[PDB]
């Protein structure tokens, strides 16, 4: 007959939907393809496609909704045929901006807002972006909107993805990019102190850097201090110029060009 047969929907898309239908053997003039919400008095809207076409978009839909979709097709100069109806649910809508609310050198903690569809809980995956490294998996929550990813490397660009959970499909992913910083030089050792220098070592962290940053604070007296850049080759300072009987904190940063990592930190005084 007329009418056109097997109507189904190929594609959902939490904004779109792509149907398609058998083409019929003699041509016809143009389809009418009305569609509404299902259950909503809403006012339903509806478009034509020429008679060659056998496909049709459906765009400007809201996610997570059932959609009755009806298709005529015409043939007067008119004459419509009997409806062709099919019923689908859009694809739930993802979480929106996401924010990284702490970086340090083996985790990232993400901030999210709820997607707007009824979840059931969440999905997060963190994996490094071009290092072909594994992918970790952590569930969250249906009510849930931070995550901290431990268990990950130092200056390593990691992709996060966060998926809505739900039992009529899962949400497109809403992703972000993080690095992580360097981690931190670790014993540091006082060896030596004189009237007005002091003699400092340490461990290397496990990266590459750049160089390092060291400075020297008097914690209760005031008075001149000194900020010392080194290479990245370096296992030890001596910073001079100092004063006598002087309680002094001493900090190293690393350094991997914009990478700082936190200080390995110590305080000691001075000789008499």
């Amino acid at each position: 007959s007329d009418v056109p047969r097997d109507l189904e929907v190929v594609a959902a898309t939490p904004t779109s939907l792509l149907i398609s239908w058998d083409a019929p053997a003699v041509t016809v003039r143009y389809y009418r393809i009305t569609y509404g919400e299902t259950g909503g008095n809403s006012p339903v809207q509806e478009f034509t496609v020429p008679g060659s076409k056998s496909t049709a978009t459906i765009s400007g839909l809201k996610p997570g909704v059932d959609y009755t979709i009806t298709v005529y097709a015409v043939t007067g100069r008119p004459a419509s045929s009997k409806p062709i109806s099919i019923n689908y649910r859009t694809e739930i809508d993802k979480p929106s901006q996401m924010q990284v609310t702490d970086v340090q050198d083996n985790s990232i903690s993400v901030k999210w807002l709820p997607s707007s569809s009824p979840v059931t809980g969440y999905r997060v995956t963190t994996t490094p972006k071009n290092g072909p490294g594994p992918t970790k998996t952590k569930t969250a929550g249906p009510d849930q909107t931070e995550m901290t990813i431990e268990g990950l490397q130092p200056t390593v660009e990691y992709v996060v993805s966060v998926y809505a959970q739900n039992p009529s499909g899962e949400s497109q992913p809403l992703v972000q990019t993080a690095v992580t910083t360097i981690p931190a030089p670790t014993d540091l050792k006082f060896t030596q102190g004189t009237p007005t220098s002091l003699s400092a070592q340490w461990t290397p962290p496990n990266v590459q850097l750049t160089g390092y940053r060291v400075r020297v604070t008097p914690k209760e007296k005031t008075g001149p201090m000194k900020e010392i850049n080194l290479a990245p080759d370096s296992s030890s300072v001596v910073v001079s110029g100092l004063m006598v009987a002087t309680k002094y904190e001493v900090s190293v940063y690393a350094l991997k060009d914009t990478l700082t990592s936190r200080p390995a930190q110590g305080v000691v005084t001075t000789l008499e």
